[PDB]
């Protein structure tokens, strides 16, 4: 299948890969304008399992890597810069393994390279939640999103919390066969040994208060990557890029301006 | 032994008995557990240290816990009155008090209305108002109960883990294994009692009222606590004329269980100087 995508600007191409449950649209409130102002061309799209393909099941990481590859080819932008978060970082990482020629450099946020215990606990809890058929009431659900995703600093802030709660109604996350299948697109094995063969410059960004994918797992990906280096953002939850856009964009942009297209 | 004391009359005009424990012969300390917690939660890390320091330790089952787990229709004033009744029954006024969370809130309210019952207090993981996020967590928790919907067991255990512990504990896999096995030995039963304990929280800002409390008080905030953030506790110490604040690094909501030695040392140091 070809997937919905969204092409802006002219210049060195950057492809954004969202996390589980996220659409291309996730990149537009805070990332795309800042990249455009810096002269890049931005591509965002809907991962398989999202939007038009939310009933897609039986797909794997590998299917998702080929989707991304196909997109990079179909637009004739190889090699592109690649920005990915979480599942998206994991898809970026694996694309660079099978198709290094498609990617010039990458930013990977909130990522990991093996099946660590935090990931297992989360895999079990989430899978269980889906198979039970249970519907969390909205306010309890909004509470879990709040604690899962934001820094302590943010939660202490009355105006922000009102926003983030409001903002949840504009970003409904429907439980779908696609969303369940994306649960499986995560490392199953140690991938760090495979990562030691990636040539491309890579920046790994860890968010300090991240509990879904804690920072130290990003240091590990940065260490396995010959040209990798790790950066940490203080006071950012798992949605660090939405919560601290300026600090996050400045870092991706200083990094991307330092490497060749 | 099986000791009982008579609780306050509730707003439905019933009078129940509550269980308590009494150990030692020394200077009396009354421990008040948080929401969901039986008196026995102070036994592993607090009571031995206080007995070895010559304190007598009173623990008890708050209303809505253990034998009264089906109690409903009570309020913060009912629990404050219950605590006072325990104090008056042992004839130990004015007593040292230690409260955590809901129990710290009960101690704060007890000092507002019955200051002569309490000589000094340690308040852990506390607040004297609910902020936006905490207000919302309270409402979310109420909604869950009221809806009937049971959380699957693994989801439940993960949530419990993340809400209660520090990042330091959370990053250490052996430690996480230990606590999740422990969860099975401290199961939190969902009960009309527990649901009712959810409303013994500030509904209004109580910090003004705390301005008249004269007793020496030590407020302890846990740095990684997200169920009651340290800043709310520090607002409480700022309010109290003789309150002082201390923060325990690397402690989640359950700091007094996770960093018992740092907590204990600070409380025993505080109690040796008071008045
Ligand atoms: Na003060």
């Amino acid at each position: 299948i070809n997937l919905a995508y969204d092409d802006n600007g002219t210049g060195d191409p950057v492809v954004f890969i969202a996390g589980r449950g996220g659409a291309g649209r996730t990149w537009h409130p805070h990332q795309v304008p800042a990249f455009l102002a810096a002269g890049y061309r931005c591509i965002t799209f809907d991962n398989r399992g999202i939007g038009a393909t939310e009933n897609a099941e039986g797909f794997t990481t590998q299917t998702m890597v080929a989707d991304t590859a196909a997109l990079i080819e179909t637009l004739d932008i190889a090699p592109a810069r690649v920005v990915g978060v979480s599942m998206g970082a994991f898809i970026a990482q694996e694309l660079m393994v099978v198709a290094p020629e498609l990617v010039s450099s990458a930013v990977l946020m909130a990522t990991r390279g093996r099946l660590d215990r935090a990931r297992q606990f989360f895999n079990k809890a989430e899978a269980e939640l889906y198979d039970s058929g249970v519907q969390l009431p909205p306010t309890y659900d909004a509470r879990a999103r709040l604690l899962e995703n934001f820094s302590r600093k943010t939660l202490n802030d009355d105006v922000a919390v009102g926003d983030w709660i409001a903002m949840f109604s504009m970003w409904p996350i429907k439980s779908t066969p696609g969303l369940r299948c994306q649960l499986d697109c995560a490392p199953q094995t140690n991938r760090l040994p495979a990562y030691r063969n990636i040539a491309a410059p890579v920046l790994v960004i860890g968010f300090a208060d991240d509990v879904v994918t804690p920072p130290y797992l990003g240091r590990e990906v940065a260490d396995a990557l010959p040209n990798g280096r790790y950066l940490q953002i203080p006071d950012a939850g798992h949605l660090g890029f939405f919560e601290r856009p300026e600090a996050v964009n400045t870092a991706m942009l200083k990094f991307f301006a330092s490497v060749k297209a």
